[PDB]
DNA sequence: CCCCC
């Protein structure tokens, strides 16, 4: 009875092919899932799965017409679709799943149940997932060196710490990170040192994504980072320089989010699930352009000052202040990494922070205390109050003050506010930020604003 | 003779494969319509319709190529088009149809009835649509921290639920509203909230459908719009630090039209059906480039003021105006959201809220008086009215108000007309406003103004 | 159909645009609310765009199309109510218009009045709320049809133009 | 379609 409509039927029922909310059909060949939009991967998998099926029906599926006739079968038979990458605690590879809390590897159906699409596509070798050996030892120097175990970098070395570890996640994070140093300090070698570990779920995107507008037309920059778990964007064109384009604070809070809007070419999907940690590597700081409490929130950096240098260059190094640290360069390092000799050891040593900095949960926080630009606000922050109905009574020495109340509402005229405020910021040091603070927060009536300042009170 | 046809007009004869008058083919299958363009379902309903067709026609259906046969058969056989979504108070499921009316839920040939080509995509369950459970406890405390039930917030509140229970109906809206805060407000958690509620009838678009030339070319981010009972667009590139293109009242209009212009890649359907609520999250009040009462009519504003922090930065937002409360934020709202856990109570409360404020007709009215931006203009009309043929004898005590007699009509000099708006408001903070509405009023004979004020009568 | 003010003012060819596109084959066209030319300072009215629009063909990419040639079979009315001043007076737009004037005055009894003694207004008679409602039913359908059909057989057939109808016209 | 413009 339709011979080939029961081996579909078959197939089927193994559970080996899904359809996803996307329209891509994903195959389960070699203990992953996998998916090929410009060529789906249905007849290998059929080809592949030959060997579980009756005698006389594996004799059919060594035809490709008998594989097509099959494959037309499962298409027609596959109605409803899935949810896939539902859970952020698992880490996909070519031949199975790692458990991020417990540490235990899947394959089989056990990684099956996770309908992970993405891997790292190296296979996972737990020979070399332990933590004493050699490689550990040169990379723990090497990670040392980088980031000293001092006291004056405890914080930082745990931001960087976390950062890294936080790449093994796939969820959603809240902010975006600085990787900010000097020349010869790194950063690049960390970069290459993650992506090693983590393979194909590393992704490198270009600066357009950071200072062009994201929906226009066409942009394989951003749909190229779907369910990716790092985002690196590198050389950041610093805009001292005039004619700079600045970086757009409404791309920070767009890549921010669960869902990122953008397509390829020759697609209509233009939404992309956002799972990635997205690092900036710089040697200078960042400039937006507008500053607003919205964006003090997502931004955080972690800074590098071990320099590496050859010997004729060393001592103008320690004459510098950007170095906390001068050593001396490695030759053999670059290749040494670019053959992914440490790839198993930096996994390890990722996995044991994921645990340490996983407290319930893991969560990215900023540091707006790093970014010169914000600095200006953050002193405003600590100087000014908003008025409220509990300065009314102080009012009574208010006037003595310079404060002239009006509608039941504490207020001070703009030449107070501009006498009062230029004992705190020099003028032509902090001219713009000035004159823009006064501009958005001025009110009318003649022109007032609404602060106390707290040295009054 | 020819059984393939006879199958053909049997499967014509049960009414599961419809014409739409955009050209689309709607299939019955799993209790739901649905239609891909760039993927047709007509086979998938001929192996899946196999059942109910006699012994001998069903065995013909399990080969690929007989099915093809019979779509061609079927397809030419359809030329007269239908009407589809046509009940604008019908919530389409995966597995049926709910009456938003009384609230019964359909299945089968009860739901078939209703032409709805768009779902949820996911299943309609009676027993987690309860008023009572402990995710409905949570989800109040949730809703009221982000909108407090106080008399100062009345208002407002009920313009939330309105526009929210809103993104239910099926049908054309005549606003576009803004959803208006600070940062760390709860808007995000909304948006989340909704479209966990709504699903597939949730879209995300980018920023360019308010910003650009709409005709263009191929354009996804229209055509997904389609049917779409929501709308989201986040993140506008406010305009504090000037240099950004301004919203088009042009896209404005075009956006509130029954019908939209644009077409998917690999498709030629340029006519898109407008039943959405669009929703606009921002930080920053917009801004337009043409300010007219056509636009002016079609504009509402909802206030966010409720704060989510960290305890370290809690005393900083209690000084705040742009805040009415402080609370404390919740780390794991985020992660329950994205799993899914408040989607029944939602549309459960969106029921409620649908029921509560659809009297018989449900109307979205704006709110003109929030935008600043609109200000002015609103202004003008408590500022002065065009005199008629009525204000002859007025003229008796015009001369003596400054206005001088000219065709029997009231009129005012250039400078008379700057002397007397310079009462109204200071031209300090408005004299751009007043030079283009003079400018815009202008009357030439030595130009004169043919406006009376109001006080003046 | 109806169109905007934006065809007087804006360029045919540019980009995507449907509105001139959509002009195939249809039988009339109308500008309604006009931007009054008396608000100096803005732009004022083009005569190369009233020159060009009433070529047999209208040239102009419709969106998401290839060809830049189309019917032309509008009826071209622009209603408004202040008088139109060309940004250029040439022979063309001398030759290339109309006028037809209203004097009918649909006036409430409140305002009556004042109204009528207006000098514009010649005739005032007491506003009629229910024609809109009729207007919708479309019951002077038919009725329109056959006086529609009348007009044309008695008139037929050309547009003769009115410089003088026109004041910037005068010099 | 994208590119091109
Ligand atoms: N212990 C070490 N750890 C890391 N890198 C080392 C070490 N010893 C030597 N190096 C090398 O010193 C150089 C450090 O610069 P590198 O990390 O490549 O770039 P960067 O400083 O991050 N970026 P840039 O400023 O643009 O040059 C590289 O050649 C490293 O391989
Ligand atoms: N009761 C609550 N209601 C809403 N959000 C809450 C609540 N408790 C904690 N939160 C969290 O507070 C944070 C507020 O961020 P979000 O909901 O995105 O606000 P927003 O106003 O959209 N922020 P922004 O884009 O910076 O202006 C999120 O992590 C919420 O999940
Ligand atoms: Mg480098
Ligand atoms: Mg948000």
């Amino acid at each position: 009875g339709n011979k080939l409509f029961n081996i579909a039927q078959r197939i089927l029922d193994t559970n080996s092919v899904l359809l996803t909310e996307r329209g891509d059909h994903i195959v389960w060949i070699n203990n992953s899932w996998k998916f090929n939009s410009e060529e789906p991967l249905i007849t290998k998998l059929i080809l592949s799965i030959r060997h579980q099926l009756p005698k006389e029906y594996s004799s059919e599926l060594l035809c490709p017409r008998k594989r097509k006739t099959v494959e037309a079968n499962i298409r027609d038979m596959l109605v409803d679709s899935v949810e896939t990458d539902t859970y952020p605690d698992k880490l996909p590879f070519k031949n199975g799943v790692l458990d991020l809390v417990d540490g235990m590897f899947y394959s089989g159906d056990d990684a099956k149940k996770y309908t992970c699409t993405v891997s790292t596509g190296f296979k996972f070798d737990d020979t070399k997932f332990v933590e004493d050996s050699p490689e550990m030892e040169e990379l723990m120097n090497i990670i040392n060196d980088i980031q000293p175990l001092t006291d004056e970098n405890k914080k930082n070395r745990e931001l960087y710490e976390k950062t890294l570890s936080s790449c093994l996640c796939g969820a959603t994070k809240g902010c975006l990170t600085f990787f900010f140093g000097e020349t010869a300090t790194g950063k690049s070698t960390t970069k290459r040192l993650l992506k090693s570990a983590i393979g194909d779920l590393f992704v490198e995107t270009g600066q357009t994504i950071l200072t062009d507008v994201l929906d226009k037309g066409p942009n394989p920059f951003i749909a190229n980072m779907h369910l990716k778990r790092s985002v690196f964007c590198s050389e950041l064109p610093d805009f001292a320089c005039s004619g700079s384009k600045k970086i757009r604070s409404d791309n920070i809070k767009k890549l921010t989010e669960p869902c990122v809007i953008g397509r390829p070419c020759f697609s209509n999907k233009i939404n992309n699930r956002n799972h990635a940690t997205i690092i900036i590597d710089t040697n200078y700081k960042p400039v937006f352009d507008r500053i607003d409490n919205a964006l003090m929130r997502r931004i955080a950096v972690v800074r590098f000052r071990t320099h590496f240098s050859q010997p004729s260059g060393r001592e103008a190094a320690e004459n510098n202040d950007a170095y906390d640290k001068v050593k001396l360069l490695d030759e053999g390092l670059d290749g040494k990494i670019q053959n992914n000799r440490y790839r198993f050891a930096f996994l390890y040593l990722l996995v044991k922070w994921y645990k340490k900095y996983h407290i319930p949960i893991m969560k990215l926080y900023p540091t707006p205390e790093e970014i010169p630009d914000f600095a200006f606000y953050l002193k405003i922050g600590t100087l000014l109050v908003s008025s409220s109905v509990k300065h009314i009574p102080l009012m009574t020495d208010l006037s003595k003050k310079g404060y002239i109340l009006y509608d039941n509402v504490v207020t001070l005229p703009l030449t107070t506010f501009q006498q009062k405020i230029s004992k705190y910021f020099n003028s032509r040091l902090f001219g713009h930020d000035i004159e823009s603070f006064i501009n958005r927060h001025k009110k009318f009536a003649d022109e007032y604003l609404q602060y106390i300042f707290i040295e009054d009170i």
